[PDB]
């Protein structure tokens, strides 16, 4: 493929000023949620037993269409998505060449509890896969985290948080990632509770903007023998905090697709 250059793909290094007005939710959203004018849409998980929390979408027209701050004061495993919603019985490669420019700030180390993720997140279906465990898959692409007590947040989360195996690594967009795979047992899922894989890319350098060639992640998952399947359910830039007190902010998610020639298929937002 041939990295895209169009003049709508915000620059996400100096992609650093602050918005405002964000249409704000402060509860779990039952899945998906499609957003007014746009062709993202946000999920938010909180739970009611822990304090408040929030997921705030800046809006169509700005930070690149899918940017939001969220925030969350001792909650049980916040998780606050938006992006891509799929769902459509198509495997990754149906995509093209998916792209994610960011920028955000967030609050500090041990903000966010023991364990935290930044990055991309999705599911896929895989139902002929032989191995009933790997018919369902949850996925991350983990740029940063909050690290905690016994970790720095400048320092990779590795497979006693994760759980699971390392398989490889490979080396894109500016830095190593280390690739686990793990097994969930009878666990939550968007299939009930069951038992389920997920994958993990974790950017062995943290950091707070950039791009993510998010199908390059795919295609060295598949390689290695975790296979996504047929069906993938969304592609959403995530953050997820175990515990804590702490924010997101971002300035830039702009979301995009190409083709291998480097031409945009899609992008967001839609004289001088």
């Amino acid at each position: 493929n041939n990295r895209p250059t169009d003049e709508r793909i915000i620059d996400p290094s100096t992609a650093n000023t602050q918005l405002t007005g964000g249409v704000c939710y402060n509860t779990t959203s039952g899945g998906n949620k499609p957003l007014a004018g746009s062709p993202y849409g946000y999920e938010t998980w909180i739970d009611t037993g822990g304090g408040v929390c929030s997921l705030c979408w800046y809006g169509a027209d700005q930070g690149g269409g899918a940017a939001f701050k969220a925030t969350w004061t001792n909650p049980h495993d916040f998780l606050g998505r938006l992006g891509y919603f799929w769902n459509e019985n198509k495997p990754y490669s149906h995509y093209e060449n998916i792209y994610c420019g960011f920028n955000y700030t967030r609050s500090g180390r041990k903000t966010a509890g023991d364990y935290s993720y930044i990055g991309i997140y999705g599911w896929s279906r895989n139902p002929s896969a032989s191995n009933s465990n790997e018919r369902l898959i949850e996925y991350y692409i983990v740029e940063d985290w909050f690290g905690n007590q016994w970790q720095a947040d400048t320092s990779p989360m590795g497979i006693n948080t994760t759980g699971g195996t390392v398989m490889g690594s490979f080396t894109v967009d500016g830095s190593s990632y280390q690739i686990i795979k793990n097994t969930r047992v009878n666990q939550p899922s968007i299939e009930g509770d069951k038992t389920f894989v997920q994958y993990f890319s974790i950017r062995q350098s943290p950091r707070k903007s950039g791009t993510i060639s998010i199908t390059e992640h795919f295609r060295k998952w598949e390689r290695l023998g975790m296979k996504l399947g047929d069906n993938m359910y969304e592609c959403k830039f995530l953050i997820e905090a175990g515990a804590g007190e702490g924010f997101f902010d971002a300035r830039l998610i702009q979301f995009y697709r190409a083709d291998n020639e480097g031409n945009i298929l899609q992008i967001t937002p839609l004289h001088h």
